[PDB]
């Protein structure tokens, strides 16, 4: 079983290894905290938390890279290389990628003004990488909230909890235009915006991405508080301000009278919020790990050892 003090003795100062880079990172790109909270979920709904989201194109197998959900999308690669190498330094052949971006997630979370607290460890790197599992498995904007049930369920997380309280990962980070567009100019081919997109934050969204425009334009998630994880996601719910049809769902979808609830009592309290949030990204981090001697401590986190 995992367990927070797997490093205690041959690699004590990861953490703050971990926590330098990001800090450092941070003063040249604001996002990097972000982004490299969701590559920790892009690589745990995808064979499980194995960092096999970090490998790259091989002969033999695909890189998950190219997956609908993170070509041209999924970033902050060459930021968790310099942690990697850094740690290497620091304790040889010790810490798996798949560790170090668990680690990165928490830190990340934490640095933005979110819940601090020690995470699992002592997860191992896989032997190869899952295009075509990623496709079928990371969610979609478009998706119903019985479609994010599924998702979140097909991979091992049932609570309704879980889907809300991680969901507040988009209390910070940006999202282009392109997944909104239907939201704003045609919903589900009604030729009108989506009824649930508050009409005053519409007409924001409206002029930063107008139709025919450059869909690559970024937006944030939370129009409140932009880069700081806190619990303000939850608030734009009940006004219906959040961003993408995913999120909305969460507090208007016909299939919500489990979710409404958990949104309401995320908003109401920071800290019954920050609470599930750390007992969801647990669970998260703890989908099919890889442990023992199974897998390896991989020592270039694009690669598989050689
Ligand atoms: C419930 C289903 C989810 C859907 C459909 C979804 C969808 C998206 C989409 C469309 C983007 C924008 C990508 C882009 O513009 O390139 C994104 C970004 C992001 N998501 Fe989610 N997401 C989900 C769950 C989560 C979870 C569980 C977390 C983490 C706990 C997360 C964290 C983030 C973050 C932090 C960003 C911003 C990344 C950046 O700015 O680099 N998402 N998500
Ligand atoms: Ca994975
Ligand atoms: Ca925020």
């Amino acid at each position: 079983q995992l367990t927070p003090t797997f490093y205690d003795n041959s690699c004590p100062n990861v953490s703050n290894i971990v926590r330098d880079t990001i800090v450092n990172e941070l003063r040249s790109d604001p996002r990097i905290a972000a982004s490299i909270l969701r590559l920790h979920f892009h690589d745990c709904f995808v064979n499980g938390c194995d960092a096999s989201i970090l490998l790259d194109n091989t002969t033999s197998f695909r890189t998950e890279k190219d997956a609908f959900g993170n070509a041209n999308s999924a970033r902050g690669f060459p930021v968790i290389d310099r942690m990697k190498a850094a740690v290497e330094s620091a304790c040889p052949r010790t810490v798996s990628c798949a560790d170090l971006l668990t680690i990165a997630a928490q830190q990340s979370v934490t640095l933005a003004g979110g819940p601090s607290w020690r995470v699992p460890l002592g997860r191992r790197d896989s032997l190869q990488a899952f295009l075509d599992l990623a496709n079928a498995n990371l969610p979609a904007p478009f998706f119903t909230l019985p479609q994010l049930k599924d998702s979140f369920r097909n991979v091992g997380l049932n609570r309704s909890s879980d889907l809300v309280a991680l969901s507040g990962g988009h209390t910070f980070g940006k999202n282009q235009c392109r997944f909104i567009m239907d939201r704003l100019y045609n919903f589900s081919n009604t030729g009108l915006p989506d009824p649930t997109l508050n009409t005053t934050y519409l007409q924001t969204l409206r002029g930063l991405c107008p139709l025919n425009g450059n869909l690559s334009a970024l937006v944030d998630f939370d129009l409140r508080t932009p880069t700081i994880f806190d619990n303000k996601y939850y608030v734009n719910l009940e006004e219906q301000k959040g961003l993408i049809q995913s999120d909305q769902e969460l507090f208007s979808s016909p299939n919500a009278t489990d979710t409404i609830p958990l949104v309401r009592s995320f908003a109401n309290s920071t800290q019954t919020f920050f609470n599930a949030f750390v007992e969801a990204m647990d669970r998260m981090g703890n989908i099919t790990p890889l442990t023992g001697t199974q897998g390896q401590i991989r020592l270039n986190c694009r690669v598989v050892n050689s």
